[PDB]
């Protein structure tokens, strides 16, 4: 219900950077740089300028401070200069508000459009961006932890299909969905770059910013970045995993920023770059769905995920999904999962795997 | 207490071998050699014997079909032959019951005693063994998650700081330990082959055997089994992790075979054989103390163990523990656990971590 | 000197599968399948059909039984039915023999067109193909050495610059150069699917095909590939590697098959789908630009490949390379490589690195 | 031959550390604490002492600055403070100069007696050590290069089947040789704590030192050495490998101190603590016996080595080996080696396998 716009989407490359609003710049800093190892590009006393291992754009993500920590933008990367005006058209026809700046809104991008979505999310467009040294052979630089890439965002919105509709238009290809057979959908992936997204829909009260996911090389990294916190006596902030994922097949974790900012560390999904490339629908009460060994997803994994910024700076409305929780239906008092489909063994009814309840 | 003999204890170099009763022995084929990748030295329609892939003894595992699940015996190698007559006359002393076999009580074992230990365990010791081929080159045979050595027995005790004692006079040296700031010791690791551990106390009611432990080369080859398993649609019979262990530092995963007998795979712990190896002791209380990154432990590992049998193989009758429960301090209702000691923040009360409670 | 078309290039996708002429097809099967662990399609007393983990597609590989080993066809995905017709209309623009199959040439591909390109490189180009079961979650078969992707051709030609022209008019796009400061190219990678290549450049007596390359995830996997072949007593069957490249960072490793068409098994190289990709130009007396340790580079690597096809099947004649050779200038007689640009402290003279003169 | 003395061997738990004298103080800490991650215990103007990441006695490496680069001393942990008695006693019906020290030779050493041994090589054998902070877990330091334990010394002897014998007296037990069909002995390992040595003898002109070996957990953390050292350009001082031994099967890489002290990097070997651990004979003409996949063994590694000193500090005088070099029955002009025992195909005659001769 999203009308398909007369002008051409932007060519859309990948996932680029985020914008995070973080309301102490130092306990920030000590989180991303020291802990997790991301490389500065640039900083002063409001904002850090971040970059993966591999990444020779300017940044992949910029801790900007201020009074409420939320997501002021998630910038994809377009094709041409072109595809800014592209954008720009595209985002008017729809009939929402836009901003264009010949000379960015943030350090080492060049010209850029923000819009406010016809989901209320702050999406960036922009060609131009200050290339800096490829750390990507920075050996004498590599932690045990080293994040390579950005990868994907995951945004919280309460109607995902009419999300997705959206989406497609926009020319992003669905890859993996959870759907229940009464027809509701709790989440869906989608692609530009030929991994399994660039961007995700979770259901949930919105718009919210689930979370921004970096890349490693190997498990073995994710692993000790929980070892590395472990250490540091800051387990408390590894939230959910590590684990394997059922859709996307990736390893992954997530853990919290120092204002409760979500990151994902992932690895090892699969290439998707094929136009038919078979898109994997899982029912909402598979147990292997969300963690394949079974593990249970932590409540809060459903229930929290940041604010986001219209374009004057304040926060957006949030509304209330009205369609069945995911929560609800597979871990809630009500709910149920299973192992194998129709086998009562292995299954869960009422609460958790693992012999959890909601705590 | 458990009196120390006037009578030398047997020169112990290692666990060996775990000899289980299962229910039915296609089923049990089916997952430690389908499933787990374990290689086989001998079967038949009664038994079948199962080692690792870097061992040279005949046997790290025999599964023998009978009418109840149960440890039937856990064996020790001793240094010299010799060493079985001091193990004799060692529990004879302690007026325990033994059973001497000149030529073993399974395949490819020689001279072997066993006895109902002072804890009711069923140990053998014995020196005689059918060496086979060590397929520790053997690549051409490598499984995605080779299991590589035998490492440990866990043992469920009711009364840890007496089996300790016990342990302690047969030569075995405490590496960790568990206890409160109220005296209360809730388990303990001991070796003698240099590493963390050849056996360990829980303290539960027992005799139980909590689970008997193999080694992989790399944490990426448990990850492996954990994949497998989800693809086998065997998630459920996943227990527990994967995860770092805090006590011993070990990389680790806990599985359910099919009669509930529990298996953990376990890798990189560190060395011990000094004699003055730091003992390095934890608080109950401390929530990275069993999973390092503080991921909850299920309810079941404190409360489900393995039956063992006597001589005459029935059941042994359990006794109670009377001491406190480590699951009820830190996970059930009264329960606390913390993340940093004298931190409210990151602290539970009444429940366990990452918002989940007890089942 | 190759000319533009006026036709546009058809969009390919990425390298999709090579057809191999081989001469014992039992020999070639025990390789593909038996050590490598590749995925049978199809087989029949003339051909196998393989494919690799992740594939969706309905094969990576076919071996077909013929009198002279060599390869058949090298194929690209396009991304439209209608791409094969733009192949099609390049290609006689051009003034290459083309051949149309609308049922295509091997099974599992429907509409095709295969060429004799400029290089004199039997290329196909196809849209349809019969989808398979993706195993990328079958970890139940998932080997040790698990070969996941089809990664990358690499072909000899004796004039770089010359191809370099023609495949970047079709569309290729480059990422990393050999050269010198005479200004000699000897080798050039180049794109489609963003990695660092889907096809490369090898300056040499061609055509000839110098190797076709295999993803894992994991670098312990390609260790494990050696260690196999070890095991099996077939390590003179490795050329080259294990090792880091310089040149797309992949870590890597070169076998032989059967009929010495070379294998390569390569993993975790960089993002390269940005259109302003910064392109590396390596110096070729750099010692670390093939290996970035250092290691020699055998020399059969730089004289031996695999002949090509004709559309009629016979063995396209090699044309001679004048350009300098790279064996020549680094390590033959009167060649000579450095560790650091300027210093003669770590520099080779005459021969190769660590020690070794050319055999 | 080396008489059996009377008196009763010390009880040697494993070798501790090595004592090295280098040149440049300032560019030892670089290469030992900046490139290779290792841990500062103590240092001052003149020495440097380090351990390793799980190290709990004072330290596995003193580097003490002095005229002329060279072994200072090898030192062995004993079981209790009177094997230190033992020793000098043991030593001294040998009628070997011994040094002994009440308060220790280096920092953070006990009572301590030095040697020069039957074959020349300046031995310690202490109890006492400080201990200091075990970093087993301390992720926060954890390095993607990570050393985790000392494994062992490689000695350079000219006569292998005498040395043998002392260090089987010594309580030595061999693990595995290198012998020829004509009754040549070129090298042997021997163990006390468990692992396949903690000392090893190699063939040639001695004493010298061979090596030095430190474990990492994995064989990506080897990979990251190399990837580190091609990174600061110092890839010249990569000697061999990285490689799977054959003997040992242990994952390996040889690198270069400052002063050309050649440093073992190790993971993986296998268990030896039984009595009766299988030994393993290997041909020298094997060429899978040193390098698993068949590279190449560079020259260097077969005739550099580092001078020893003896008590007054001065350098011990070189005896020439008679018996046959492995260098010159291997990859000489008139050496051979093979990949199948009696199969011509994959041997080399007169050359070094993978196509190079010696340089
Ligand atoms: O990156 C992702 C891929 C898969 C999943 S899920 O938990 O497997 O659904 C979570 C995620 O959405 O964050
Ligand atoms: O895949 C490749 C990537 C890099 C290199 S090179 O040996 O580093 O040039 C070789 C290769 O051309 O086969
Ligand atoms: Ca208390
Ligand atoms: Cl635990
Ligand atoms: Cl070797
Ligand atoms: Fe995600
Ligand atoms: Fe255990
Ligand atoms: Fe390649
Ligand atoms: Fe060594």
């Amino acid at each position: 219900e999203i009308p398909k716009p007369v002008a051409p989407a932007p060519d859309i490359l990948r996932c680029a950077y985020a914008e995070l609003v973080v309301t102490d710049l130092a306990k920030s800093r000590n989180f991303y740089v020291d802990v997790l190892g991301l490389h500065v590009s640039y900083e002063d006393e409001n904002q850090i300028y971040l970059r993966s291992f591999e990444e020779f754009i300017h940044h992949n993500l910029v801790l900007t401070k201020g009074p409420v920590a939320a997501l002021k933008a998630m910038a994809f990367r377009v094709r041409t200069p072109e595809d800014v005006d592209k954008a720009e058209a595209y985002y008017q026809e729809l009939g929402c508000r836009t901003e264009r700046r010949k000379d960015g809104f943030v350090k080492g991008i060049g010209d850029a459009l923000r819009v406010e979505d016809p989901l209320g999310f702050p999406y960036e467009f922009f060609f131009e961006t200050t290339h800096v040294e490829r750390l990507h052979m920075r050996y004498d630089l590599y932690s045990a932890g080293e994040l390579v890439r950005l990868d994907h965002f995951n945004q919280v919105t309460p109607d995902v299909p009419r999300g997705r509709k959206y989406l497609e238009d926009l020319g992003f290809r669905v890859t993996e969905d959870i759907q229940d057979d009464e027809g509701t959908t709790y989440a869906a992936w989608m692609h530009r770059k030929g991994t399994v997204h660039d961007t995700a829909l979770t259901g949930g009260n919105g718009p919210r910013l689930h979370h921004v996911a970096f890349s490693t090389h190997e498990k073995h990294n994710i692993i000790q970045i929980c070892d590395k916190m472990g250490a540091l006596r800051i387990s408390d902030r590894i939230e959910r995993g590590p684990g394997r994922h059922g859709v996307s097949n990736a390893f992954y974790l997530y853990i919290l920023d120092p204002d409760n900012h979500r990151i994902e560390i992932y690895t090892q999904d699969y290439y998707t770059g094929d136009p038919d490339n078979p898109t994997i629908t899982w029912n909402v009460h598979d147990n292997q769905r969300r963690d394949w060994w079974g593990n249970p997803v932590v409540p809060s994994w459903y229930t929290e995920a940041s604010k986001v910024l219209d374009l004057d700076g304040n926060v957006q409305e949030i509304i209330l999904r009205t369609d069945d929780s995911e929560l609800e239906v597979t871990i809630g008092a009500d709910g149920f999962s299973f192992t194998r489909a129709g086998d009562e063994d292995g299954s869960y009814h009422g609460q958790a795997s693992k012999g959890f309840k909601l705590g």
